[PDB]
């Protein structure tokens, strides 16, 4: 009477550690009732492996706690899926990427920071790249005991500014701030726990002798970063010089040479020298110039920004019944950004086209069933499913 | 009779750089007849006199700043772009522009870093060095708590397991657990005072070991970069990334066209180290934007590098002198080497002619036209000069 439609997907990413184990959840609507069946990205399906991965009574998949010993790639680094089949037919899930980490001691440390009297400055916390994936900057905190938190960056104005990329912004530093030693409080996201930074950064302020022309941390003048849509997202200079120099915002124009200077709003907005962009969107992406002036000199320094967006698919019609014989046609309508790939299933199986219109000229009695569209990151995945009927 | 016009013999470096105790003195010589009067200018054309104890014209034609305690410190003085005027009768010639910075001695301390790695693939140890000294110092050579030295190479021979990179830094093969029993402190030393430091911290290498397999993963997140180099200088291009199991690492270079790519050819002049990148003895030509692909069995990642290679400046006029009859034509061939190259400009005596072409032509020799002329180009951080005399029949 009804093909399946996934009421619960469970999730692209599902990162947990060896010590709380994760339950994953699929359900779907249908009639008759689908049933739940976890299969593998490949399309085969997946037993219990004992204290490891379990069926749970009521269809979840389960990775219990388990001993770091005991961690197998075949289970726990697996990418899996959520099979829903009917008498009608059947439809996929979008890949269910499962990470299990094993819990593992970290240390970060706090930079010092070497400065021109006025300028000012950033401070990094500085996170091991093998846990850079699951730690972030919980707060900062200072030798006489004030914390300073992160914000969406309603407002900028004030001397210390948490970014939301989790560093420490410091307006016109002084020889009065060289007395406080700052350290950095870490959020492991897996457990929850919070650790402080091994050692304690601090500014050094130096008094300008003479003048100093616009000189960056680093003799790179290009660099990328990626960020997500809707997403806070900030884009540094960093530049010391005496008398402390004014930055200025500039966009390319696409392909172009020419370029505009940054219009500053209630959402896009500029500290000291660095540039924020608040609840970005697809359209920021491009390349941006950073340009550093002051009397005895000038520097610039390049950016590209890269916006992506969450993958969507969607599939018109939903539901369509066709004669025999007589065409049968899907449209895929897909939205996010990047889009590496697109492809359709029926039923299970892959179709072998890659473009967003399927069209079937004469349907058969094998071409009843549901049918699915793919669209694919290299992080993510994204799934619509439609189903066709006879007569 | 051997009347000739100024020319340079001795002419001071583009870059000064000398230490508030140290001092420094500046040597301008340059042939005549008569013998030409040498004068300190600057870029604009003045002249400058003796400050008390901070700078000194030399009678015999030497530019002195005698060493000079941190209170004195003078920007017109100590930061001032400098030149060397030689004048005659015949007329007057102009350097290359001198640019003179005294340097405050500031005390610093340099950080071996720790680095963790996974099992089987190459790393290499940075050594931070505090930007505001990042000119003056650089890595002498590395040691390492057993006691062994180790000394920066010109990278003749790559093999090996511990290899100094002409950058500094510390780069290793095939790290084993054994590789981090020991902790290794970088020397560096400053290149104005003549002292040699230690990092006060050693680094220890940190070996974990393969917990499932781990995609490419670089030190950051940023896909592109840029780096200067000069010519006959050993470049290094880093490519620091780390998987399970170890990724193999190709290097391309894009074509003009930059939508095709071809594979860079390995030889004895460029060679990579287990995925780093020397190019030795670098000319103009190696300059081009550079992808850096690391592929392995559970994925792939690509970082780019946009390599710009500079050339000393170097300018040359075709005849060194000439004497015309008042016949109309008369020519002056500039032979300049060197990149980037910004302006190309004639002087006459000192002062601009309003010509960049590379071939200045006089034609209709006068009297007016009489005396030395210079071909000048420039960048931005460098200068070059060539001297000219013009005589008549
Ligand atoms: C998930 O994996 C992690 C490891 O990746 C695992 O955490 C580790 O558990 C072991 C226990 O099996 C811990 O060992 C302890 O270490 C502390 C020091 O940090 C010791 O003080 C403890 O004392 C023990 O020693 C006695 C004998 O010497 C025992 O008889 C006594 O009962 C104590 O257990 C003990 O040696 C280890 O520290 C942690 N490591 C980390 C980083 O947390 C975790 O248990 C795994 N989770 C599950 C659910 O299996
Ligand atoms: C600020 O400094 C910049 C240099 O970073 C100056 O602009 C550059 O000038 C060079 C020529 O020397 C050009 O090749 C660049 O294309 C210019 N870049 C830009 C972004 O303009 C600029 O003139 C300086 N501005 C002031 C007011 O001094
Ligand atoms: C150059 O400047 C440095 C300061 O940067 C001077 O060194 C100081 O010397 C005094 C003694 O006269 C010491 O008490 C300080 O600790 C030193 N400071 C540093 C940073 O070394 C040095 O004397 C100056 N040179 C001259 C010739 O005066
Ligand atoms: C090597 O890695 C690259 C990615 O770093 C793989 O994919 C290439 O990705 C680009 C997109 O940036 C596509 O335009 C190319 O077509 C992809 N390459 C190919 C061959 O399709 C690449 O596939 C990897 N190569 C191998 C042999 O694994």
């Amino acid at each position: 009477q009804k093909g399946p439609v996934f009421l619960k997907e469970p999730t692209n990413r599902i990162d947990f550690s060896n010590s709380t184990g994760a339950e994953i959840e699929c359900k779907a609507s249908g009639n008759p009732m689908p049933e739940i069946i976890w299969i593998r990205s490949d399309g085969t399906a997946v037993g219990d492996v004992p204290g490891l991965r379990q069926i749970s009574s009521d269809g979840k998949l389960v990775f219990p706690p388990f001993r770091a010993e005991d961690y197998r790639q075949e289970v726990h680094a697996q990418v899996y899926a959520c099979l829903a089949r009917n008498q009608f037919g059947s439809i996929i899930s979008r890949d269910v990427h499962v990470r299990a980490v094993v819990i593992q001691s970290y240390e970060s440390e706090a930079d010092n920071e070497y400065v021109i009297r006025g300028n000012s400055v950033v401070m990094k916390c500085e996170i091991p790249s093998y846990v850079a994936d699951f730690v972030f900057v919980d707060l900062w905190l200072d030798s006489e005991g004030r914390n300073y938190y992160p914000n969406n960056a309603a407002e900028t104005d004030g001397k210390y500014l948490v970014l939301p990329s989790g560093e420490l912004h410091i307006r016109e530093v002084g020889p009065e701030d060289g007395y406080k030693s700052y350290q950095c409080r870490t959020k492991h996201r897996l457990t929850g726990e919070t650790r402080l930074s091994a050692t304690k950064g601090r500014l050094v302020i130096t008094e300008p002798v003479g003048s100093k022309a616009p000189t960056f941390a680093t003799a790179s003048k290009i660099s990328s970063l990626l960020g997500s849509s809707s997403s806070d997202i900030v884009l540094l200079c960093q530049a010391q010089a005496f008398p402390v120099p004014y930055t200025r915002w500039y966009k390319f124009i696409e392909g172009t040479t020419r370029k505009q200077a940054v219009v500053l709003n209630d959402r896009v907005k500029q500290v000291s020298g660095t540039l924020i962009i608040k609840d970005a969107v697809v359209e920021d992406s491009g390349k941006y110039l950073c340009v550093v002036n002051n009397s005895v000199g000038g520097e610039s320094v390049e950016t590209v920004l890269t916006v992506t967006a969450p993958l969507s698919a969607k599939i018109d019609p939903p539901t369509q019944t066709v004669d025999f014989g007589r065409p049968a046609v899907f449209t895929c309508q897909y939205t996010g950004n990047p889009i590496k790939t697109v492809s359709w299933m029926k039923d299970g199986k892959a179709i072998g086209h890659s473009e967003p219109v399927l069209r079937i000229e004469s349907v058969k009695k094998e071409d009843k069933g549901m049918y699915q569209c793919f669209v694919r990151n290299d992080q993510e995945s994204a799934e619509a499913s439609a189903e066709l009927k006879l007569g």
